[PDB]
């Protein structure tokens, strides 16, 4: 029970917590219907709407009014944000010219500069290019400040998941907000965004910005602004809390609009009708603005300028149907659209088979617009497993196209059309999906443009522009430094937690009885008494240091001529294998009599070996290499290519695309790239966590043996930024692409996988790409420490990704 009787009278939008008895006048009220009864009436003022004209100046100071116009005002704090421009002759902000801030002026009181974030929904990146045109409040904030061509969001590509990332760090399968709908099999409940299930506090994981902020003593602005206060009272209140006393204002402000989502839903993201929209978002920015510049605080405040997603053209003429493919859609739930997740409509059915499903579901049109997935297979970069409420089946949907279960779920009107040409959701490397940043004020750097940069890295900075530590996040903290002027992050390398050993030879090849052949013979190797010293190979193949091992462990590094390894002794297999390909280098086949040769190792004990025995007895599980015999230097070389420390479990169906990768692709790549060094190895995964497993966690060893089985295979291929220098000598600045292919026994993911492999491997491969820092989750291995960049540097380089787009 609250008494509703009492009054907002000098209290609308307080920010302290109000408790029941007592009745509320802030924020969130409304959604509670726990407000005083004149709330609405009173702290809903409209009257006159926001804006000061001629006539108003000098004003009768009449409290019905929206805003003030009075003689009194900049004292009574309640100004129209345009009242000194209309009524004392002052610029718009707007008009000024952009001045460099090279260190905040603030007002007496203030000690640190405060944030505020102005967050836009459904703004899309490339609306920035209808610029000063149509948006000049925000076309000088990006050209004055801090910009990014593009900030990539979280998958799923919706608003919920996106806003709740930029609050805290995390990907969506961490802090719990996997969809705009979800169903919680403990909970047994279902989240949408509509109604007053999410509310409950139990769906939110992680630490959002603003309880960091709390916890360590930095008092922070509401986030949430119920749907019924207007955009321009919600501008007009952050400016009043800004003029709260010392003792009370926040440090940490967000402004929320549901533009220009909802017109983009309309009429889509290229519709001519959205101009408007944009304008009104312009015109609120420059409210704002105004509003800080009547305060003495333009000069004082950092603001940044963000969307949660983009928008695509999507119709109800592009809608697959899964009644097309399935005989009894009446027993699944899907959550529909721009993605599918599908489960049975009663929980824990025994009659649910989604291995029947999936194959009903499996390039059956040519053009087929989505994809199932069982979650553990989607792309690696997606991050979208590790949740209970991730249902295992999903589907990833063409861009521009939307799925449903059966056609009565789509409403065409008498029109022959639907009410809505956008829409959004798609894996979030579609190109309509991405979306802004913008950093504007004294800790940000001055007319700066910064590569484009994931969401989950914004926490960090928004800590580090409020002296905050953060709280454990997935953001790389120190990627970000090179947006800040100042406040940035001194990051330290990790320290290697397992030293490699260096074995030089410790057997004779009469020792080993691995049950391998090799039919042909190298005899001038054994008069090189420097065989598998490190001589230059270090140099040559090793460009950026070794990786460093972060976990315990037991490995050796192990030189060749063409390349690097270390090796586990644990896991029986590389690590990972470096080696560099010149743009010169040749591509040459393997001799016939060295067809299905294997080599022991006499670095190595037979006891850390694998056996070829257990690939003959596993009659699904083949074999291939890391370090391919195809780019051998030389005849004599090649014999190393060969060995048994060199060796990985591979299916038949994964040789398919390996095969490719290395006879094809790592050349062609050494061409176009002038160069390229490659790092490769296996990933374990088993539960889908994007972490290295532990030992107990891998799940399939090749038959009768401890020699374990890789859910993928990671390489990055690193080279110089600038061409015209060789990967090998480079200067400056380097360029990674990199991949984590899944490890399967068929390629029923590749519709076109009957053809050649020029047919198919490469649209597999863009699909896999990866962050460095993804396989170093997956590996507990950390790259790139002995370069000539900084550290900061490298770790943007291990945050990029190579789209595609
Ligand atoms: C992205 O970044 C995050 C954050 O660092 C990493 O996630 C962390 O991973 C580690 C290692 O697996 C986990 O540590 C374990 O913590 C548990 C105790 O966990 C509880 O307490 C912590 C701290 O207060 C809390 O964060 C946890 O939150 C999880 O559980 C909540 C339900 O209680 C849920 O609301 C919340 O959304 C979150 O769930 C997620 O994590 C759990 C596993 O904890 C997972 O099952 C689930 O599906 C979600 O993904 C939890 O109450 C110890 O007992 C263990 O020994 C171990 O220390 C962290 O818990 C986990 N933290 C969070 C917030 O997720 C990711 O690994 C990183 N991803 C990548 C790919 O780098
Ligand atoms: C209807 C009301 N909507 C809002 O408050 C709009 C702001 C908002 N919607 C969110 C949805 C999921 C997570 N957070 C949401 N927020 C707060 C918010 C979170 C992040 C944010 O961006 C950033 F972090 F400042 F960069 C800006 C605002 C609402 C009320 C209750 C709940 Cl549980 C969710 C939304
Ligand atoms: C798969 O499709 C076939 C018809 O092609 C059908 O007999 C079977 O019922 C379908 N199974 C499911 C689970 O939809
Ligand atoms: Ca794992
Ligand atoms: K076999
Ligand atoms: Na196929
Ligand atoms: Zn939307």
């Amino acid at each position: 029970w609250t008494n509703t009787s009492g009054s907002c009278k000098g209290r609308c939008f307080e920010l302290q917590e109000v408790g029941p008895p007592d009745c509320r006048c802030d924020n969130l009220c409304k959604s509670y219907s726990s407000c005083c009864h004149d709330f609405d009436e009173l702290c809903l003022k409209t009257a006159r709407g926001w804006e000061c004209t001629k006539d108003r100046c000098g004003e009768v100071r009449n409290e019905e009014n929206a805003c003030h116009c009075s003689e009194d005002c900049l004292s009574r704090g309640d100004c129209c944000t345009n009242y000194q421009v209309v009524c004392k002759g002052e610029s718009h902000w707007v008009d000024d010219d952009c001045e460099e801030i090279r260190v905040p002026e603030c007002p007496a009181g203030f000690v640190r500069p405060p944030l505020i974030i102005f967050s836009v929904d459904g703004f899309r990146a490339s609306y920035m290019k209808k610029g000063s045109k149509v948006m000049p409040n925000i076309e000088k904030l990006r050209s004055c400040g801090t910009h990014a061509p593009y900030m990539r969001p979280v998958y799923p590509t919706k608003t919920f998941p996106n806003l709740y990332t930029l609050a805290t760090g995390l990907y969506p399968e961490s802090h719990g907000i996997v969809g705009n709908s979800m169903y919680d099999p403990v909970f047994d409940a279902t989240f949408h965004l509509r109604g007053r299930e999410k509310f409950n506090h139990r769906w939110w994981g992680g630490q959002p910005l603003w309880i960091t902020a709390t916890k360590q003593g930095v008092r922070a602005g509401t986030f949430f602004w119920s749907v019924s206060i207007p955009h321009e009272r919600r501008i007009l209140t952050i400016l009043q809390w800004l003029s709260l006393p010392d003792n009370e204002r926040p440090s940490v402000y967000a402004f929320y609009s549901e533009q220009p989502d909802f017109s983009g839903h309309k009429y889509g993201p290229f519709g001519p009708e959205m101009t408007n929209p944009l304008r009104e978002i312009d015109k609120t920015v420059g409210q704002l603005m105004d509003g800080l510049k009547q305060l003495k605080l333009h000069r004082c405040v950092n603001v940044i300028f963000v969307g949660d997603h983009g928008m695509e053209d999507v119709t109800c003429d592009r809608t697959e149907f899964l009644s097309n493919y399935l005989t009894n859609v009446d027993d699944i739930t899907l959550v529909p659209g721009t993605l599918g997740r599908i489960r049975p409509k009663i929980p824990n059915n025994l009659k649910y088979d989604p291995k029947a499903i999936i194959a009903n579901l499996t390039c059956k049109k040519p053009d087929q617009h989505f994809k199932p997935y069982m979650k553990q297979h989607l792309p690696k970069r997606l991050h979208y497993a590790n949740n209970r409420r991730i249902e295992d089946l999903h589907l990833l949907v063409e861009r521009r196209w939307h799925v449903a279960r059966k056609p009565l779920d789509v409403y065409k009107k008498p029109s022959g059309k639907c009410f809505f040409q956008g829409d959004h959701g798609f894996d979030n490397k579609v190109n309509s999906m991405q979306t802004v940043f913008v950093g504007y004020g004294p800790t940000f750097k001055y007319r700066t443009k910064v590569p484009p940069f994931e969401n989950i890295e914004l926490y960090n900075v928004m800590c580090d522009l409020l002296g905050l530590k953060p709280a454990p996040n997935n953001g790389t903290h120190g990627s970000l430094n090179h947006l800040l002027r100042t406040n940035t992050f001194r990051p330290t390398l990790p320290e290697e937690v397992s030293r490699p050993n260096y074995p030089g030879i410790m057997y004779l090849q009469s020792d080993f009885d691995l049950g391998c052949t090799c039919d042909d013979k190298n005899k001038l190797e054994e008069l090189n008494k420097r065989l598998h010293t490190k001589g230059s190979t270090e140099e040559r193949h090793l460009l950026y240091g070794r990786p460093a091992v972060l976990y315990r462990t037991s490995y050796d590094i192990l030189y060749h001529t063409d390349f690097e390894s270390g090796y586990s002794e644990i896991f029986l297999m590389p690590l990972w294998t470096s080696y560099t390909i010149s743009k010169q280098a040749e591509v040459s086949s393997i001799p016939e009599h060295l067809t299905n040769c294997v080599r022991p190792d006499v670095r190595v004990s037979p006891g850390f070996s694998q056996n070829c025995l257990a690939y003959k007895n596993d009659k699904q599980m083949s074999y291939g290499f890391l370090f391919p015999p195809y780019l051998s230097s030389s005849p004599e070389a090649k014999y190393d290519a060969f060995l048994v420390t060199n060796m990985v479990p591979m299916y038949p169906a994964f040789k398919r695309v390996w095969t490719y990768f290395q006879r094809v692709l790592v050349k062609k790549y050494a061409s176009e790239r002038n160069g390229v060094n490659v790092i490769s190895g296996p990933i374990f995964d088993y539960n889908y966590n994007g972490l290295r497993d532990i030992e107990d966690e891998i799940k399939q060893y090749v038959e009768g043996s401890s020699i374990p089985v890789p859910t993928h295979y990671y390489s990055i291929i690193t080279s110089c930024l600038d061409f015209t220098q060789p990967a090998d000598k480079c200067d400056g600045p380097l360029s990674v692409s990199s991949f984590i292919l899944p490890h399967r026994p068929d390629n029923d993911e590749s519709c076109n996988s009957s053809e050649d492999e020029s047919k198919w491997v490469e649209e597999l491969m863009k699909m896999h790409t990866a962050r460095v820092r993804d396989i170093e989750h997956l590996t507990g291995l950390d790259f790139y420490r002995k370069t000539s960049r900084s550290y900061s540097e490298i770790l943007t380089l291990k945050t990029y990704l190579h789209t595609y787009e």
